[PDB]
């Protein structure tokens, strides 16, 4: 009585998922095919690689291994999806006075970082991630425009514009005040 073997393997991790052990006479038709596994592991996120196994195959008189090969499947997720990880900073200037009231508009101004990324199908982590975009455009920060403080007759502002400031997707919002002092 013979043997063959039917070995399923993941060569993402190396693993062996699946092997079956299959007995016969010699000469006769091995009462087997790959189909059910693959259709198996395929729904579980697995990537047919090579299928080693032909129906029509008999039992000789070693004892053989065929092997099935698969590999992880890959999801791409990327910066225009709405799943794709997106980061706001946001920068807002206000405008008062002693009393701490509305002297001007407050300023505000956004940017929003996305990126894309890589998962797993199998395991269901992400692998990679691709490059920080800033509409649409590779970049891993922004420099925000100083921003000139109004001129309101009357007053005098302490800070006649606040600074260039940049900042990455893991920054912090930035507020900053400006206090306009009455004409003397």
């Amino acid at each position: 009585m013979q043997t063959a073997y039917v070995k399923y393997v993941d060569d993402t991790t190396g693993e062996t998922l699946r092997q079956d052990d299959l007995h016969g006479y010699t000469d006769e038709t091995i009462p087997y095919s790959t189909a059910e596994g693959i259709k198996k592991y395929e729904g579980d996120g697995y990537v047919l690689v090579s299928d080693g196994f032909k129906p029509g195959t008999k039992f000789g008189v070693g004892t053989p291994t065929y092997e099935v090969h698969f590999k992880h499947g890959m999801t791409h997720t990327d910066a225009t999806d709405k799943n794709a990880e997106q980061k706001t900073v946001t920068e807002t200037i206000h405008y008062v006075d002693e009393n701490n009231q509305t002297v001007q508009p407050d300023s505000t101004t956004a940017v929003t970082f996305k990126r894309g990324y890589t998962t797993d199908n199998v395991t269901g982590k992400v692998v990679s991630y691709d490059p920080w975009t800033v509409d649409g455009n590779q970049a891993d920060s922004k420099t925000f425009a100083a921003v000139p403080s109004p001129a309101v007759e009357g007053y005098t502002p302490n800070h006649q514009q606040i600074n260039e400031f940049t900042v990455t997707p893991d920054s912090k919002d930035i507020v900053k005040t400006v206090v306009y002092v009455g004409d003397p």
